[PDB]
């Protein structure tokens, strides 16, 4: 039968443009980015290069993963996850890879704390990269589509690639799951959790217009329960008034080099 997430996606696509604009941020958590954006336009100051640092911070501060050692960041974009990881005491090296080029984000070079242990490489298609051993595996790849089947096909592609890296047995991981809400995806995620561990978490900084969840090494949740709970939350926010955004301070990543 049709899943709750599938019902959500269909209703999402039916919304008027004005309905959608309000729904997408209704009741979500958001970091204030005005200060960081203006500074990145005008390398110090501790500003995060994207709102991605705050998403990974949310997971790390709650114990959903504990980065350490050599960190590989697949789909690093501007570098928000890589620069956040470099501030963590147990992390020793961060290697980010991203496609870049026209139409896509290129790595930004900033001097937040630990910048000297970060290497971001653009021009790389991770689907044509040989997997390498690492201690912490991060991946934030998954482009939204109005078609749930396209989201499924894209997520299956990401997860097939990520499995090659997980075979090296990193002790910590955080993998974006763009589409967790179809029957095929739930079965796939259950099998992956049985093989590699971890569990799925919804980060409240995600907009209501995406069903993305993060498969993280420090969770133990049931696939069906965690996905359905997220679908119910997203469906419930489609009814009634616009709920206020919960704003928090953006992450300050400090400055300076690290001794290694
Ligand atoms: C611009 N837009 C996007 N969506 C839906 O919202 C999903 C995500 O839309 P997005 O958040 O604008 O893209 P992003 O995740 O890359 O930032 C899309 O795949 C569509 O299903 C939209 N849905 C409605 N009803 N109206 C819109 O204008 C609209
Ligand atoms: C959602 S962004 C991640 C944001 C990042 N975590 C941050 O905090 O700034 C994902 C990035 O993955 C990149 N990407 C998508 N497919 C890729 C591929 N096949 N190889 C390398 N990078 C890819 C995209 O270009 C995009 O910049």
């Amino acid at each position: 039968g049709e899943t709750l997430g599938e019902k959500w996606k269909a209703r999402l696509n039916q919304m008027s443009a004005l309905e959608f604009y309000s729904y997408k941020k209704s009741g979500i958590t958001e970091v204030c980015r005005e200060e960081a954006r203006r500074a990145l336009k005008d390398a110090t100051g501790g500003h995060a290069v994207s709102r991605g640092s705050a998403k990974l911070r949310w997971l790390v501060e709650r114990g959903y993963l504990q980065p350490y050692g050599k960190v590989i960041d697949l789909g690093c974009g501007r570098g928000g996850w890589s620069y956040y990881a470099a501030t963590i005491r147990k992390v020793q090296e961060v290697k980010g890879y991203t496609k870049g080029g026209p139409g896509h984000e290129e790595p930004m070079l900033v001097q937040s704390y630990g910048w000297n242990i970060v290497r971001l490489k653009s021009g790389v298609d991770v689907f044509h990269m040989a997997a390498e051993p690492c201690d912490t595996l991060l991946c934030d790849i998954g482009e939204s589509s109005s078609s749930p089947e396209v989201e499924e096909a894209r997520t299956l592609r990401v997860l097939s690639m990520v499995g090659d890296w997980l075979e090296k047995r990193p002790g910590a991981f955080c993998i974006k799951v763009l589409c967790p809400y179809t029957s095929t995806m739930m079965e796939t995620l259950e099998r992956l959790q049985r093989r590699y561990g971890g569990g799925l978490v919804r980060v409240p900084l995600s907009r209501n217009s995406t069903h993305e969840m993060y498969w993280v090494s420090g969770a133990k949740s049931n696939t069906i329960k965690s996905v359905s709970t997220t679908s119910q939350l997203l469906l419930g926010r489609m009814d009634g008034p616009r709920r206020p955004v919960k704003y928090e301070e953006d992450v300050n990543l400090g400055s300076g080099t690290r001794a290694v």
